[PDB]
């Protein structure tokens, strides 16, 4: 506990991307002691999974890929934060599709976290910014990643 | 192919604000390089065994008593692929270079290369020998010792690889 995570890949967002590498680039102008983070996405449900559970969390995705028309709607990237020591983006409209796949999930007996806060990662520093970008959804990106 | 001296380019805050502002650009394009963290540039390189180490820092506080001899401007221009890193090209260390060599000599310690010594601060390594967009950068930094300030600075150092 945890284990692996379900992910929601943005590179793929060439608008979200073109302000977020600006956001990044300003992190480097100020000379931060920072990581950048180089594939950014949205941990959409850690898991606690075994590898015999691995065709299960396929068909979980299977079912949400499926019906995604329904979790169309806007996703917004906004207020940067600390986050620990990680400086953090919030993400908003993955609500449904969250609590979704969890059901899914605990329902093929995959223990996925019930409970939730969904971030973005920007740059992992060793020890007020401004951002925002509203992306339609609209009309497949999820992934079983394992940690790390 | 071993050891080299280094001189640290962090505590120039000059040309800090346009080395990091040209990073940022790399960053802002979305290239895949690794950004170099402590700017530097290699002075010379040396085979060196750890019992050279005292005759090392003694030629490079022999220099350093002399750094009066070689007050003059850095300068740092033409962005440009050298191998696989982004690379600046570097000017006003020929001197230094010369006597610390000559120096490193006479005190027993083997440096440089027999093929033409040409200095540069690199700016970002990439994963495999990328492409110079028209990359742009110009700083001249004044390099001299103070007269008020006994609390000095940074300069040569003696590093490992």
């Amino acid at each position: 506990k945890p284990n692996h995570f379900i992910n929601f890949p943005l590179a793929q967002f060439s608008g979200f991307m073109g302000k977020y590498l600006k956001l990044q680039s300003q992190l480097v102008e100020m000379g931060l002691d920072c990581k950048l983070q180089k594939a950014p996405h949205v941990s959409i449900t850690l898991l606690d999974i075994k590898a015999d559970q691995y065709k299960q969390v396929e068909f979980a995705i299977q079912e949400i890929i499926d019906d995604l028309a329904a979790y169309e709607g806007d996703i917004v990237f906004d207020n940067p934060h600390m986050l620990g020591r990680c400086l953090v983006l919030d993400v908003r409209g993955f609500e449904e599709l969250h609590e979704d796949i969890v059901e899914i999930l605990r329902r093929r007996g995959c223990t996925a976290d019930q409970s939730w806060i969904p971030h973005c990662t920007v740059a992992q520093f060793d020890e007020g910014m401004q951002f925002y970008h509203k992306e339609p959804f609209y009309l497949a990106g999820l992934e079983l990643v394992k940690i790390g």
